[PDB]
């Protein structure tokens, strides 16, 4: 059975974690290899249990007749957007959870836009909490609103599956009868509609290995005796022990080193490929030479830059942005892969300001170099709000 990565996204409290638990229980009735997980086993940290909130992304495994799934359950709270982005970057498809009782909310919109920015190719929708809605008209409206949102963000909104169900009632049924099978219960069958939907709508992924190697540095560790280890998810290409690599960005100059080891969890590998979360041991360099925000790459394949042009969508308040636009001189934070760097905006000649809801173009000068290339997507934040989502269109300096 091929392996596929999926996950749950959506506004705070709409039901992501409860749905994740339900998925493990429902799938386990048809497969003895699946380990069932209760709500408290997913939101397992003391703080998560205390306030009933997802803080850390959780990784759970389950399977269908067709595939083995690794599911990343993401937090919906704005305070943990970094963890949500980190989780979305691992997904081959995402399950957008939308409460039928509340309808789309700011992070319903923001999560779809950000999922697109990180490269999630497909979204399946689970309209949750329908057990709380007795009005069929409202359900139709919520579905229309969600399909409209998906269309607005360039996903095939009229094609995507929109499953109407109750994660809670399905989970309660599985607790009462862990062997409930297909066809026996309406709520459990809605979970099967979702499992069948991810099986048929999320394409079997093809790792992006036919490209020069690049891995954003997530974190850096010094293993006593072994050396400096840079962790990250390989974005493209492959890396083998003995390969020469460049550390690009942030520092005054690019630095070269050699890969002396590749590991994944407690496994020693001789090579890592696109899609792998790995620890890369680097020759000679210390933590003073490799840090979060830099990238490791095939030498000569990407260079550091500070000035670029970009196409940017300016977010509205209801999408996580602001009601007001901005002018030349604006100094927000720019996020490229694992980099966070301040930059200064310069609007094109004749453009006084750019407004929320518009797709505009402008120039940016960063305060430190970043590994940049045409086609690189990014986000702009200011004051804890996502003000723009963009893509680099031209390298100037
Ligand atoms: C044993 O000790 C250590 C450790 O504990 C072990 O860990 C288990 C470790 O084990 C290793 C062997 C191994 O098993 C473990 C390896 C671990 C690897 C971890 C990998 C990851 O997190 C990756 C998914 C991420 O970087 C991921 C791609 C990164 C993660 C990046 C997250 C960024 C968040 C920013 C938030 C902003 O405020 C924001 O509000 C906003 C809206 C920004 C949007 C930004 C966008 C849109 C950027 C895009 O330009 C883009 C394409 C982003 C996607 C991106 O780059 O994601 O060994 C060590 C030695
Ligand atoms: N009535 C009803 N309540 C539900 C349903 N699904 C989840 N809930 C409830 O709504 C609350 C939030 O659920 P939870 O799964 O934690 O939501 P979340 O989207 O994971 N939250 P966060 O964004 O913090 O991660 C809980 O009290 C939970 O029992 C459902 O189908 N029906
Ligand atoms: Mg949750």
């Amino acid at each position: 059975k091929p392996h596929v990565n999926v996950g749950t996204i959506g506004h705070v409290d709409h039901g992501k974690t409860t749905l994740t638990a339900a998925l493990t229980y429902v799938a386990a009735a048809e497969n003895p290899n699946v380990e069932v997980k209760d709500y408290g086993d997913i939101d397992k940290a003391p703080e998560e249990r205390a306030r009933g909130i997802t803080i850390n992304t959780a990784h759970v495994e389950y399977e269908t007749a067709k595939r083995h799934y690794s599911h990343v359950d993401c937090p919906g709270h704005a305070d943990y957007i970094k963890n949500m982005i980190t989780g979305a970057a691992q997904m081959d498809g995402a399950i957008l959870v939308v409460s039928a009782a509340d309808g789309p909310m700011p992070q319903t919109r923001e999560h779809i836009l950000l999922a697109r920015q990180v490269g999630v190719p497909y979204i399946v929708v689970f309209m949750n909490k329908v057990d709380m809605v007795d009005d069929p008209e409202l359900l139709d409206l919520v579905e229309m609103e969600v399909r409209d949102l998906l269309n607005q963000y360039e996903f095939p909104g009229d094609e995507v599956p929109v499953i109407r169900g109750s994660a809670l009632l399905a989970l309660e049924q599985m607790h009462r009868n862990p062997k409930t099978r297909r066809g026996e219960n309406e709520w459990v069958d809605k979970i099967w509609e979702l499992l069948d939907a991810i099986d048929e709508y999320i394409p079997t992924p093809v790792r992006d290995v036919d490209k020069p190697f690049l891995m954003p540095v997530e974190d850096v560790f010094t293993i006593t005796g072994r050396g400096t280890v840079a962790t990250g998810r390989i974005e493209r290409g492959k890396v083998k022990v003995g390969d020469e690599v460049e550390i690009v960005g942030l520092a005054p100059e690019t630095r070269k080193t050699v890969v002396t080891g590749v590991e994944m969890h407690r496994k020693t590998l001789q090579e890592g490929i696109a899609g792998d979360n790995v620890g890369v041991l680097l020759r000679g360099v210390s933590r003073e030479e490799v840090e979060r925000g830099q990238v490791l790459a095939k030498p000569g394949s990407i260079t550091p830059h500070t000035k670029f042009e970009a196409s940017v969508y300016v977010l509205k308040k209801e999408e996580g942005g602001r009601h007001t636009g901005f002018f030349s001189g604006y100094r927000p934070q720019f996020y490229f892969r694992t980099t966070d760097v301040t930059g200064v905006v310069q609007l094109p000649p004749g453009v006084e300001m750019v407004m929320p809801g518009d797709n505009v173009t402008f120039t940016v000068e960063l305060i430190k170099p970043v590994a940049l290339e045409e086609g690189l997507r990014f986000a702009i934040r200011e004051g804890g709000r996502t003000v723009g989502a963009g893509v680099v269109t031209k390298i100037l300096e």
